[PDB]
């Protein structure tokens, strides 16, 4: 309705119109790194489907200069062109290009336009990265990140991801840069002043924030498929060393996702680029990738194996992208979880398949149990749910869209088979390439898969129907089922109920939380007697069934591969503990990890107490089964940490105690090496770790010991990969030793021999050296800004650091928008990191205060409820269940 200059913006939605459709852009970019800006160009070859008077694209803090539109087909705007008035919308980052005369429908257009501005500072857009070099130099380089709504920071666009087009990109630059970027680098010609310009690859059709160009002086190891494809491993020139298992990783996995997907990857290169100042934990620009150090990089002598399963989680992401987000792209943000989730799952069965030896499938149900976390609250949301501004575009990036996703479409596989799911896949990628989807085309082509008039013709549309109509239900509906079953003989009464954390059966709003949801469910379940799985669908709000054997347990929901809770009335739980403590080794692994989280989760629920689930955590002494094991223990621990974060010592101590005694032949046994499995060895890792938190002797001798000689060596002696952050956290309980390792974090070259001195300083007991850590991750020179998110969390859930990381962000929350944007992850992961942890009514108020404070200043996010419905379980789960756990750990000191 207005702008800059006054006049009318003649335009008001927030999207952009379909009338002016782009085909082709032709980018020329010429960034200069000493003055820190740039000067850029564009062509975009429009086709105009309706006469209108005016073009409307995106445009934000870009200084656009010459505006002119010429046409072959249109003989009225032939060469050179006319001018076109530009008008500017900021509230909306939009302009409006006003042509003198209106568009003729079904012809071709070219628009011209010539913009500057700056390299950012920030994370967005053009911005610029610093990295140190093994003397001491500090280097400069320029990248891009535009997802989901930052490529109109760097170039005037149509920037929605539904404007699919192609780019041919050129980069002016220096000779002691390269200058890298979607496609190949087809000819470069020496220019007059002595500079140099890269011409590229036209791109195939693509949407705008997979956009990528970088201008750098890295170094990279490069490498060939099975396919031709040319992947290559960029990274500073110091740090080329740690690039080789990145590439091993990405061939092979390149290689399965062609097999898998049957379709091949369409570039003829792929870079990798490990950018040192870098927000996500990674981008899937078709053809030029850009990770976090800590996300690519690995380095044998200060990398863990759990290090070694992250970077190969997401280098296999990544590379899934490539077809699930740049191949078929969603339609609007609303739909995100179609990239996402899949790109999510799809790590699942890439590791899995390529490194089995990682056992990422033992690890993929925490994925899940995340989410059941933030899923049984009110303030959850559907999958698919629409967005608007840039902040909600942001907030869709959740754990819903992704573990959710994730967890649903394992489900459905194991509903439908490997061969009918993966083909169901195959037929999806393969009708929607180059284009955009959305969710119920998904479901239509999951649903009508071909595996490999008739009456098996009739059942197959009829079950086709009943996939598409179950899915339906999963993604337009926020929560998740709870599965009451009760036994009778050989009656089975099954009901469902959407289940709710910290919101008893019998509490006022239960009622009204039980609206309208009705989930078809299709449960799985195995007999005591049977190892044979059972299958039944579940479409009603109560249900019966019958299995004539009579038997003693029945376990549902077979290694937890559906998303729900089940719950046994009657004996059905003390059937299943008495059996897990005589012989554990009768049920499935996954199903022992599924009924120690369901136990919990229905503890919080009012369903169960306490003491059922702390006695069937007795069993844990005959367990040997890692994942199990690490269940159980990492429950007790947050128990422990739980008391420990307000002044409840004699819990706190008897807590240890226990986890001390009824567990020290397991920790005894354990090495301090870098021997064994994964598994093993991250067994080993959260053990010695647990042990030495609690003040554990042996622990705590053998740890100052590594450290003292690893510090009188100066860095000589070698300390096992998978003990160096427990090292180190003990070693920074010294001045000396704090201050040895915070130099030796400046001068490091490792990023994950970073992160864990980092940790290290911040297990600090003094106020003074926690504090200087948050300033110096303010500061940005030292620390990069990059981790202060991650920082502030480990600070802030320890004891002492818990009010100090609280005022520090109650303070200054002025600056740190400044530094990240309100919906960016940075800002969510602060907020929840340093509030939801808060267990007292004192501190939920005030949060609560704060939060308010946020609001009528213009900011609005909806972790705000999130954090705040938290710490009421958090208050609910104390008042409901301290005195039973107290109660159960001087029993146990009784028992003997
Ligand atoms: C497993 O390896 C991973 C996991 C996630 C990612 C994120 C990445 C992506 O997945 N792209 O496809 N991404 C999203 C956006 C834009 N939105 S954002 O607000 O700025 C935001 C940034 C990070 C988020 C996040 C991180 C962890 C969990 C949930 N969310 S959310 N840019 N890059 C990368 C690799
Ligand atoms: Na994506
Ligand atoms: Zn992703």
């Amino acid at each position: 309705p207005v702008a800059t200059n006054g006049e009318r913006f003649p335009w008001q939605e927030l999207r952009l119109p379909s009338v002016v459709i782009p085909l082709h852009y032709d980018l020329f970019v010429h960034p200069n790194l000493t003055s820190l800006d740039f000067v850029a160009s564009e062509k975009i070859e429009v086709l105009v489907s309706n006469a209108t008077q005016f073009i409307i694209l995106h445009s934000k803090d870009l200084e656009i200069t010459n505006a002119t539109l010429q046409s072959e087909e249109d003989s009225r705007y032939m060469k050179p062109g006319k001018e076109l008035k530009v008008l500017s919308y900021p509230a909306h980052e939009q302009i409006a290009l006003l042509v003198p005369e209106k568009l003729t429908p079904h012809l071709k257009y070219y628009v011209a336009m010539d913009f500057q501005a700056k390299l950012g500072d920030g994370f967005e857009g053009f911005y610029k990265s610093t990295y140190r070099t093994l003397g001491g130099e500090t280097r400069i380089l320029a990248v891009t990140d535009f997802e989901p709504t930052q490529a109109r920071m760097a170039f005037p666009c149509f920037d929605e991801p539904l404007f699919k087009a192609n780019f041919s990109i050129k980069i002016r630059r220096e000779s002691r840069h390269i200058a890298l970027s979607n496609m190949p680098k087809v000819k470069t010609i020496e220019l007059e002043g002595g500079l140099l310009e890269d011409h590229f690859e036209t791109t195939v059709k693509m949407s705008t924030y997979l956009v990528a160009y970088i201008v750098c002086d890295f170094h990279s190891l490069s490498g060939f498929t099975s396919s031709g494809v040319k992947v290559s491993i960029y990274a500073s020139p110091d740090k080329r060393n740690q690039t080789h298992y990145a590439l091993q990783a990405s061939l092979k996995l390149l290689d399965f996702y062609e097999k898998y997907f049957d379709i091949y990857y369409p570039l003829s290169k792929l870079d990798l680029i490990a950018i040192p100042d870098f927000a996500p934990g990674a981008m899937e620009n078709w053809g030029l990738i850009t990770y976090r150090e800590t996300s690519l990089l690995f380095d044998p002598k200060t990398s863990s194996a759990s290090d070694k399963l992250w970077v190969t989680r997401v280098i296999a992401h990544e590379l899934a992208h490539q077809w699930f987000g740049n191949l078929v792209t969603m339609e609007w943000w609303n739909d995100i979880w179609l990239n996402e989730g899949f790109a999510k799952y799809m790590e699942l069965i890439a590791v899995n398949a390529t490194y089995p030896e990682l056992q990422f499938d033992d690890y993929f149900l925490n994925v899940c149990f995340e989410v059941i976390t933030k899923d049984s609250l009110n303030s959850s949301r559907p999958i698919s749910k629409p967005a608007e501004t840039p902040t909600q575009i942001q907030e869709m990036f959740d754990e819903v869209s992704y573990n959710k996703g994730a967890c649903i479409l394992n489900m459905l596989k194991d509903f439908l088979g490997e061969e009918k799911f993966q083909k169901g896949i195959i037929q999806y990628l393969k009708k929607f390439s180059y284009r955009n989807a959305k969710n119920d085309d998904l479901w239509s082509s999951l649903s009508n898969s071909c595996l490999e008039m008739t009456s098996n013709m009739l059942a197959f549309l009829g079950e086709n129907a009943e996939v598409k109509e179950m899915m339906t239900t999963w993604t337009l509906q926020k929560g998740i089922p709870l599965l009451v079953v009760k036994q009778d003989g050989c009656s089975l009464r099954l009901q469902q109920e959407r289940f709710l954390q910290g919101v008893f059966q019998e509490d006022p709003e239960w009622r009204a939380l039980q609206e309208r949801y009705l989930w078809h469910i299709p449960l799985t379940y195995s007999t005591s007697s049977s190892n044979v799985i059972h299958r039944h669908i579940l479409k009603s709000k109560t249900d019966t069934l019958d299995l004539p054997e009579k038997t003693s347990w029945v376990k549902f929901n077979v290694d937890s591969n559906g998303y729900y809770i089940v719950h046994y009335e009657g004996h059905g739980w003390d059937q299943l503990i008495t059996q897990l403590n005589q012989n554990h080794t009768l049920l499935r692994p996954k199903d022992r990890v599924g009924l120690i989280h369901d136990v919990f989760q229905l503890v919080g629920a009012g369903r169960l107490t306490l003491d059922k689930a702390l006695d069937m955590t007795y069993y844990l002494q005959h367990e040997t089964s890692s994942p199990a094991l690490l269940e159980g223990l990492s429950y007790l621990e947050s128990f422990y940490h739980m008391m420990d974060r307000r002044n409840i010592s004699d819990i706190s101590e008897n807590l240890k105690r226990y986890l001390l005694q009824y567990f020290k032949p397991v920790i005894d046994r354990q090495s301090w090496s870098d021997k064994g499995s994964v598994w093993d060895r991250m067994l080993r890792s959260a053990l010695l770790k647990l042990a030495c938190d609690l003040n554990h002797a042996p622990c705590i001798q053998k740890a100052a010991e590594l450290f003292s000689q690893w510090m009188e060596s100066s860095g000589k002696l070698n300390i096992p990969t998978d003990v160096l952050k427990i090292v180190y956290s003990v070693g920074a309980q010294t001045t000396a030793g704090w201050n040895y390792l915070l130099e030796q974090y400046e001068l490091s070259m490792s990023s994950a021999e970073q992160n864990k001195i980092l940790y290290a300083l911040s297990t600090s007991k003094h106020q003074e050296k926690l504090l200087k850590l948050i300033e110096l991750g303010m500061e940005g020179k030292v620390i990069k800004t990059q981790n202060l998110a991650a920082l502030l969390h480990a600070i802030a859930r320890r004891p002492k650091g818990q009010q100090l990381a609280w005022d520090f962000v109650r303070e200054n929350w002025t600056h740190l928008l400044k530094k990240f944007d309100l919906g960016s992850y940075d800002i969510r992961m602060i907020i929840s990191g340093t509030t939801a942890h808060f267990s007292s009514k004192d501190k939920l108020q005030e949060v609560k205060l704060f939060f308010e404070s946020l609001e009528a200043q213009g900011s609005h996010l909806d972790i705000f409820q999130t954090v705040l419905e938290t710490i009421t379980k958090n208050i609910k789960w104390l008042e409901k269940n301290l005195p039973t756990l107290r109660t159960w750990l001087m029993v146990n000191t009784r028992h003997h």
